[PDB]
């Protein structure tokens, strides 16, 4: 009744109050029609049934003949003890639990869930035992799996307590007028033809450019905007791609005051009235019909070629677009971009992503984000499909919640980015507590962090660690650090903070190592986390969040090149956490027993998997190998050393540290020894690896498209490697896009000899 404000306030790190100063009335209007929105999808999940609660707030970890059966461990909600007996892998939960209860008795299986002991996780469904992430992680480290089994009251009772004439300006300075990325006129154009998404652009200057600033000429509420507006410029020449909102900092920024001149209250024709009004691009608008028709896919096309100063050719392309059926989400996720900025484009773009899987959603979620810096007004289709969205999966909704957050610091975004959050904040009371523990935790991280920063210049790293580790120590830090859900994974609960495990890195930044301990999950809840305080980690999120793209498509082709896309979450201004892939290290941490480095990775494969185990760890590296390989090539990371190249106990090789990507891979001969099982010359050892390269790369060619599609939406980020159209070139390159599938596969052997060539 009093403490919400304050605490939506302290976890979006801006005051509620800020947003009401504005007195603005698009601000007002998106606050209380969002807080009803977010309010009602409360409402409704408050009423779902048990298992339809733990699809939002648990949802399933899953993983992307037999012969098998392994051992499980299961208790119940009240007594400590427990039962332990052997299981199929075939086996369905149901079946499980069943079981569970039938030895229960001696010392209904519908009314039960089974709850992953320190976990924030559940195993239900009609799935097999092995298709279960936590119960695969156990098989493939010989771990005994301990589950609770929770009655659905139990899940009820959690859900009830969790519940909430030509254009003309006056100049009292360039002038343009844009329809996306395309002038609508020179920097010509009737007021009747001007679109509904019609920006008009400018651009102070003296060659050398000053500052820069967008407006739109309708409002919110549709109508044309009259007359007299003051625009607070940001720093730079004409940027249309820009914020139409103006600089916060009122006191520093120059302005721009201007006139709108009043034709006649004007507001642009509704939905309705609309439906009853380079020789190559002609002929494309020509066929309009038959495209809408025969080809629905080449809908970009067919926007690109309609002019959009004409208003008639607008109100044409509206009515096909109407009565235009529903794309695919490669086709759906290319309309996103700026190019295409007509609010009914966006509209149909949105109904065409209505059919992602949750799943689909989390793997382009990085994207969408950055979508919205495009958005011109705060109420969009695109705002309410993400927070119905997050609301209706709480996993959806953390990772919203955080990739908002972590841009609070950037003054063009955080009033949109606030109110989303706040807005999103009312939907859900309960998690908005749970990522207050979060806040907190990476509150005492940072303090920790500029405590090691200023230590370390004044004494040694062993005295600096000592000193890291006394301030852990402290009753507030202990408990702040503690007893929460990861902001990496939510599945995952960071239970007891090891101080004595946890450490630093010796280099300008300082970054923290943080371990974890949990008594109820056991193995499981060992978890690390590497928190960096003024590195920027939004390239090294987007690489592995492309590497991740790579193992879900070569996935849906039936190959696992036994990857490891680990968590990378940025969560403030220079500030993220890096999720820790435990019994992992570099190369050059091994190189520091063989007699050459050549033979310094199987030598290190022979000691942890001894006798039959090592066959397995060969196959594992050959497909990680083959997967980076590729992965690197594509990407194009560089910089790459013994350092930042890593290698898991099973055999999986994996890549760290991404600053440098878009612009060759390495192939050294340390790589080979282990591909070839340890011989000077195996041929067929070789060529199979090479074959696995080839399909991969292969693979990755036919999705081409996809890349860069998303690529072309991050360029919103304001990345220094992907802001230009010159930068997603190096995609275009790699991949041979061009090329023919036999074309492109000499070119990649050229490239896997040149690699082999010089090693
Ligand atoms: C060099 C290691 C040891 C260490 C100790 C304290 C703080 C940071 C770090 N480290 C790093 O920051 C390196 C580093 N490690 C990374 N890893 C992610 C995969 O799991 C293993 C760790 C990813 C990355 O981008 N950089």
């Amino acid at each position: 009744k009093k403490l919400i404000n304050s605490q939506i306030s302290l976890l979006i790190g801006k005051g509620l109050h800020e947003f009401d100063s504005l007195r603005d009335p698009e601000v007002n209007d998106f606050r209380t029609k969002m807080r009803q929105f977010c309010e009602e999808a409360a409402a409704h999940r408050q009423q779902l049934g048990w298992v339809e609660w733990l699809q939002y707030s648990f949802p399933l970890q899953l993983e992307p003949v037999s012969n098998r059966a392994l051992l499980v461990n299961v208790k119940f909600e009240g007594s400590e003890e427990s039962f332990t007996f052997q299981v199929s892998t075939k086996d369905m939960p149901l079946a499980l639990m069943a079981c569970a209860l039938r030895k229960k008795a001696t010392v209904q299986p519908e009314e039960y869930a089974l709850q992953v002991n320190g976990r924030h996780e559940y195993l239900y469904g009609n799935y097999p035992l092995c298709h279960f992430q936590y119960i695969c992680s156990c098989l493939h480290s010989g771990l005994t799996p301990h589950l609770t089994m929770v009655h659905s009251s139990s899940i009820l009772a959690m859900r009830d307590e969790q519940s909430n004439q030509p254009f003309s300006i006056e100049l009292i300075v360039q002038a343009g007028l844009f329809h996306g990325n395309e002038m609508l006129c020179k920097t010509d154009i009737s007021v009747c033809d001007l679109p509904r998404m019609a920006r008009l652009c400018f651009a102070l200057y003296a060659d050398c450019p000053i500052a820069w600033a967008n407006l739109m000429l309708f409002d919110y509420k549709d109508q044309l905007k009259t007359g007299e507006r003051c625009l607070y410029m940001w720093p730079s020449l004409l940027n249309p791609a820009g914020t139409v909102r103006g600089n916060p900092n009122t006191e520093s920024a120059a302005a721009l005051v201007i006139y709108l001149p009043e034709v006649a209250p004007v507001y642009f024709p509704a939905l309705e009235k609309i439906l009853e009004l380079e020789h190559e691009k002609d002929l494309v608008w020509k066929m309009r019909h038959e495209v809408q028709e025969h080809f629905p896919e080449a809908l970009a096309r067919l926007l690109l070629v309609t002019k959009w100063n004409k208003h008639e050719d607008v109100a044409q392309m509206l009515y096909l677009l109407c009565s235009w059926p529903e794309l695919p989400v490669l086709s759906a996720l290319e309309l996103l971009d700026f190019s295409f900025p007509d609010c009914y484009v966006g509209s149909f773009a949105i109904k065409s992503l209505r059919k992602l899987t949750d799943d689909e959603l989390f793997q382009y979620l990085l994207q969408l984000v950055q979508v919205l810096k495009y958005e011109s007004y705060l109420d969009c289709e695109l705002t309410k499909f993400l927070l119905g969205r997050a609301l209706a999966n709480r996993k959806i909704g953390h990772f919203l919640f955080w990739h908002l957050r972590s841009e609070m610091h950037v003054p063009s975004v955080a009033l949109r980015f606030g109110l989303i959050m706040e807005a999103y904040c009312r939907g859900s009371t309960h998690h908005m507590k749970v990522l207050m523990k979060q806040g907190e935790a990476l509150s005492k991280l940072k303090a920790l962090n500029d405590f090691v920063k200023v230590s370390s210049q004044k004494t040694t790293k062993p005295q600096t660690k000592e000193m890291m580790h006394m301030c852990m120590r402290q009753e507030t830090y202990m408990e702040a650090l503690s007893h929460l859900q990861s902001p990496l994974d939510p599945s995952t609960l960071l239970e007891e903070v090891c101080v004595e495990q946890c450490t630093f890195m010796d280099s300008k930044m300082k970054p923290l190592w943080i371990m974890y301990s949990s008594e109820e999950a056991g193995s499981a809840g060992n978890v690390g986390i590497i928190f960096k305080n003024g590195d920027d980690l939004r390239q090294d999120m987007l690489t592995l969040q492309m590497i991740q793209l790579m193992d879900v498509l070569w996935k849906q082709e039936g190959l696992d090149l036994r990857m490891t896309p680990y968590g990378c979450l940025p969560t403030g201004d220079r500030t993220g956490l890096i999720e820790v892939v435990l019994h992992s290290d570099t190369i050059a941490n091994i190189q520091l027993t063989a007699a050459f480095n050549k033979d310094a990775l199987l030598n290190w494969l022979k000691s942890k998997n001894p006798g039959e185990a090592l066959d397995r760890a060969i196959e594992e590296f050959t497909l990680s190998c083959a997967g980076y390989c590729v992965a690197t090539y594509v990407l194009g990371i560089g910089d790459r050393h013994s350092d930042n190249i890593m290698i898991r106990e099973s055999g999986q090789l994996f890549h760290i540290d991404f600053g440098h990507f878009l612009g060759p891979f390495i192939l050294t001969y340390d790589f080979v020894h282990v591909i070839q099982q340890g011989k000077t010359n195996n041929s067929e050892k070789f060529e199979r690896f090479r074959g696995y390269c080839e399909r991969a790369y292969t693979i990755l060619r036919r999705h081409g498209l996809l890349f860069l599609h998303l690529f072309a939406l991050m360029r919103a980020a304001g990345l220094p490697e992907l802001s230009c159209s010159k930068d997603i070139q190096y995609l275009k390159d790699s991949l041979a896009l061009g090329k023919t599938e036999e074309e492109a596969l000499k070119h990649f052997r050229v490239k896997f000899n040149e690699a082999l060539r010089e090693s």
